[PDB]
């Protein structure tokens, strides 16, 4: 035995699971990628309906040219910390143009949106404090309270009434960071923040709000759920991602707060780790700037999700949510066998979607979770409607 | 109060170094950079001699080409994790380049370097197992421990003895990972890696060493210390970043462990994030991949070092080891206001090195500390010299 050997039960896990003669959902290489909406995966063109890039600003000619020009001036990388030697132009500019899109004084950028939750929530509360979470907050979320040394609070999913009970019952004088997310991502509904705002508020806690599934979408400027709920100025901290909307890597958050940018002297993944490329920064930049005015994405965006929703509903799938309340559409499957099959025909027939199971979704829960993007044609969504027609039949679904 | 009251204490003394009359350390712009070795700082064309570009990989033009094509074909980002629609042609190119680089097995490439250490050290070792370490180990390795429910046992900095003793008083039974560094960055000296591998092989336990200022420049093959110091076959895992000689950013884990990449299925910090760019990791490929035979650069690299360190230490400066033994070479001044004026006074005669004071450095230490690059001209080493002779003599060191 050696420090794999804990590998064993995953390792044996995974072998069940190809023995039923799916494709490894684990390792899916896309091969060629022909367009946000297009991509040739086992050598097969197919329909990409399982991907992040909501606003599909990834193939974008200003993002792209942006992204040469930054390679070709700056070169592949800055090799240091932001601390350092690390900050160039471009990372001042991406910064700016975050202050400019969500309307604050203060900016970080990260190297990961993982690192900017893991740095941000270990940073900000300390010995003594409080971080208050959902009991189904990202993975992030979770590490940054397990880094940090604060006291960690979870509350029962989606209930305002639990987070209310359980803020009340902590001491008064310590400072508190409530934690939310605009989208629960799993099913693809959406926090009632206004009411959860409140009640923080009320407890005098401090906000910090994760808006990386609603940016460039929700909201008249495309700042998240809290600003389509009318909280605009009341959020103490936004955390987002360059990753989803932005089409790059990276992270941030944003504030008011006039201490806000001291962060930077104390936040350990913001120190000890090397800056963004010139080209992420360069390309972060041009498509934050962009996604300030996409009225056209935003209006098919939601356009082909409310075509989604509303089709796959219709045929008889059991959805995560009532109504079409973000990009994401959750199918749910009454098991793991049915999930696979449906996921692996949908694949055969040329559309990747991702397949959520236990440990990834609470036991019982079997998904597959559809991805909206801007770019999707209507004639693609039909495609993808009789795709889903066909496999939910041969299946037995619907 | 809030949550941003504890950073009164770091608000303040920026601000007294700032009283000092020195331009923010911590706040530096690159607003040009014109190669690996030049740039615009406060309109100034400045020498650069504090970046870890050790092989000048960021300006190549196959590099850059990589990138660019990358760009083109594959867009701006993937928009998903590695484990779900973010594993493209190039990802699985860069760890195939690693696999030959490293001459292993197995390979898995994280968003970060810092994440590759928070990840490898907090998945492999848990609850019951040891994780030890010495003392003035990377922030990332110390945030990896934080991060997991191992044991943890910090060792006197530098010292096999304690090594060996530490580990003895261990119980023999509990899977066991040592945690060892080629090359301490702060003075620029090297690991005693055969002797410290032969304690941990002694005792049992398996090795992990990072090689991040190594990677094109030590052993045959540009592995690293280890490789320089015959251990090759004999260290578990090698953790490395794209960051430094590789020019651009990610990080890694090699290992010929035959269950080593079910790590993939258990790994928090892999998981729950987006893959890495396409021109990143198609950059990180070609960048790898010419390091093998970088031949020429690696001359040149080990020329201007020893040239830099024999210079200064001729002048009298007193430096971080006697030898030339990386191609960091550390400045050690008496205090604090001898470094800034040093640091500052370079800077305004058109260089550019990294100060290093408390916190950063343990008290007592004050340190310029000076990053040599392959593309670095004899010429221009020379005017650094000279430099270096000019300021030390307005500042009174030497
Ligand atoms: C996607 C996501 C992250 C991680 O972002 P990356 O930039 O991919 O590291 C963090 N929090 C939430 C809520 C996310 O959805
Ligand atoms: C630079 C460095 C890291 C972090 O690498 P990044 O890729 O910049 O995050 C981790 N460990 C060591 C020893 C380092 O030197
Ligand atoms: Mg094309
Ligand atoms: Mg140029």
């Amino acid at each position: 035995r050696d420090l794999l050997s804990k590998f064993d039960g995953l390792i044996a896990e995974r072998q069940k699971l190809l023995d039923s003669g799916v494709t490894d959902p684990f390792a899916i290489v896309m091969e060629q990628v022909k367009s946000p909406t297009e991509a040739v995966i086992r050598g097969k063109d197919t329909i990409l309906l399982g991907t992040y890039n909501y606003m599909g600003m990834t193939f974008d000619p200003d993002v792209i040219a942006a992204g040469k020009e930054a390679l070709e001036k700056f070169g592949s990388g800055t090799n240091g910390s932001r601390m350092l030697n690390g900050t160039f132009h471009d990372h001042m500019e991406v910064e700016q143009a975050l202050r400019d899109f969500y309307g604050t004084t203060g900016a970080i950028v990260f190297s990961t949106g993982y690192m900017a939750n893991l740095g941000i929530i270990s940073t900000l509360a300390g010995k003594g404090e409080y971080v208050i979470l959902d009991a189904d907050s990202h993975a992030s979320i979770y590490d940054g309270c397990q880094q940090g040394n604060a006291e960690i609070v979870r509350f029962r999913h989606n209930s305002v009434e639990d987070l209310d009970k359980r803020l009340g019952r902590l001491p008064k004088e310590p400072a508190k960071l409530v934690v939310l997310e605009g989208v629960y991502s799993m099913l693809g509904d959406i926090a009632p923040l206004k009411e959860m705002v409140a009640v923080a508020k009320k407890h005098g806690a401090m906000v910090l709000v994760d808006e990386a599934h609603s940016m460039g979408f929700f909201g008249p400027n495309g700042r998240g759920v809290y600003e389509a709920q009318g909280l605009e100025g009341q959020i103490d901290f936004v955390v987002g991602t360059f990753s989803k909307s932005v089409g790059t890597v990276g992270g941030f958050v944003v504030s008011n707060h006039p201490k806000f940018e001291a962060v930077r002297l104390a936040c350990r993944p913001y120190i000890f780790t090397a800056s963004l490329p010139p080209s992420v920064v360069a390309t972060a930049t041009t498509s934050i700037r962009k996604l300030m005015t996409a009225h056209e994405k935003r209006e098919r965006l939601w356009s082909n999700a409310r075509a989604l929703h509303g089709g796959l509903k219709a045929m008889g799938f059991r959805l995560g949510t009532e109504t079409c309340d973000s990009a994401i559409v959750a199918v749910m499957l009454e098991d793991q066998e049915q999930a696979a099959m449906m996921w692996q025909a949908l694949l055969d027939g040329g559309l990747y979607v991702n397949m959520a199971r236990p440990p990834a979704t609470p036991a019982g829960t079997f998904l597959l979770r559809c991805s909206i993007c801007a770019e999707h044609t209507p004639a693609q969504i039909q495609t993808v409607l009789g795709m889903f027609q066909a496999a939910g039949r041969a299946v037995g679904v619907i």
